[PDB]
């Protein structure tokens, strides 16, 4: 006989069964929303790949494996102005938008002889106009159209700024697919400056020859494009393609504006509109260390490219006055696309005395 003890425990415990059934009861209803929005990408990109449709190509046309390459080492011209070992070591415990606040380093930061290993990712200012050039060797698991690839070279130029010194701090991934990780301060108000970088790819097969994409076959990565609306700043992320051809993501927030890919609105918070919040380690917008996509939702915040060989142009901005703007650019073969959601969501069991 326990009777007493039983009924005084239920009754006990019933308020906090109904406020957690609440919270379940909240989760579930949004939950059921995302759920029916990464089902309805998901059917979308299986129809394209099956009729052959043109964001098929990602599935059907993709040549290019260029996705991790963790031995890869560098060599660099065109930097004038290496970010030292100390200044490095001094502003590592910082927050990232202090760490590419531009305000806080001076020039006794800065050498023009390069301290950092070329197999180490490396630290340096970028000056506008100035057009760099970064060799990459060591790569071990790419291939092009079964070309294996033996060297990847990336030049880059800045083109403008958000700070009033025409530059930006740059950390350089010794792995070419990790790209770039790139800001300064917001020196002015108004929303209207921008850091804009112009890159180019060239891939070298075995025998040093660079490796001619005009098979169409290159099919490469435009994700993370935020664009987040806040008492801080309007701040989006943008992609002119150049020569290049959009791949349209089904169900992203990222669609073709004029010359340039981008979400037209906010894609970072559900309160403003989004479809997945992008913050957080369960945002569409978490990343490992790797820059590999934590989340199956990566791809609500993704473009691709059919990757020509020719420039293209990546550009951020929008944050208010000393909010410093940065951006980690990558881009590489692993296209974010629409993944299976599994099961529908099903509603928590209402607690009952009954
Ligand atoms: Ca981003």
């Amino acid at each position: 006989n326990t009777a007493v003890a039983d009924y005084q425990k239920a009754k006990a415990e019933f308020p906090q069964k109904q406020e957690q059934y609440n919270k379940d009861f909240e989760k579930y209803q949004s939950d059921v929303k995302e759920y029916e929005a990464q089902k309805a990408a998901y059917e979308q990109y299986k129809k394209e790949v099956a009729q052959g449709l043109a964001s098929g190509r990602v599935e059907k046309a993709q040549g290019l494996v260029f996705i991790n390459e963790p031995e890869a080492k560098l060599s660099i011209e065109g930097v004038n102005q290496y970010l030292t070992k100390e200044a490095r070591q001094k502003h590592a415990t910082e927050d990232i938008l202090q760490q590419y606040n531009t305000d806080n380093y001076t020039a006794s930061d800065f050498t023009q002889a390069n301290p950092y290993d070329p197999k180490e990712d490396t630290w340096f200012k970028m000056k506008v106009g100035d057009q760099i050039s970064v060799t990459y060797d060591n790569i071990v698991n790419s291939k092009y159209n079964d070309k294996k690839i033996s060297k990847v070279k990336i030049n880059y130029t800045l083109n403008s700024s958000t700070n009033n010194e025409g530059s930006a701090l740059v950390n350089l991934f010794h792995d070419p697919t990790k790209t770039i990780f790139i800001g300064a301060q917001t020196s002015n108000a108004g929303r209207n400056d921008k850091i804009s970088v112009t890159m180019q790819i060239i891939f070298y097969d075995e025998n040093g020859n660079e490796i001619d994409l005009s098979g169409n076959n290159a099919i490469m990565s435009l994700s993370s494009l935020n664009h987040w609306t806040t008492k801080y700043g309007d701040h989006v992320e943008k992609v002119n393609l150049g020569d290049n051809e959009f791949v349209k993501i089904p169900g992203s927030s990222v669609d073709l504006h004029g010359n340039e890919i981008y979400s037209a609105k906010d894609n970072q918070y559900k309160a403003n509109g989004a479809t997945f919040n992008g913050d957080g380690a369960d945002g569409w917008d978490a990343v490992n260390a790797d820059g590999t996509p934590r989340a199956a939702t990566a791809y609500y915040g993704a473009g691709a490219m059919t990757y020509k060989g020719e420039p293209f142009t990546f550009t951020v901005g929008g944050n208010d006055q000393n909010l410093p703007t940065t951006i980690w650019f990558a881009t590489n073969s692993a296209v974010a696309v629409p993944k299976d959601p599994g099961a529908k969501p099903t509603p928590p069991e209402k607690p009952e005395l009954k």
